[PDB]
């Protein structure tokens, strides 16, 4: 069994009381350290459904909010211990 990055973002949401405007402004100093772009439009198609986030950018949000990349990527693993 498994779920979707998706899912992942909307479970971030539901802990935390996040919108997608914390999400994307939490990020603004990993983009700049990791030198990886992250827009608005791209991550509403993340919690749209619409796009599957590439490497890098799994990379940005796990680090971003101090989750397992195996774990967004929707993989049935722990939510913190991969990187």
């Amino acid at each position: 069994m498994q779920t979707d990055t998706s899912n992942r973002l909307k479970q971030i949401m539901a802990e935390r009381n996040l919108k997608q405007v914390d999400i994307l402004n939490l990020s603004i100093p990993f983009q700049k350290k990791f030198g990886i772009k992250l827009s608005k439009s791209t991550l509403s198609q993340y919690v749209n459904s619409v796009q599957s986030p590439d490497q890098n950018r799994i990379y940005l949000l796990a680090k971003t909010l101090g989750v397992s990349e195996a774990w967004l990527m929707g993989f049935d693993v722990p939510m913190v211990e991969s990187k």
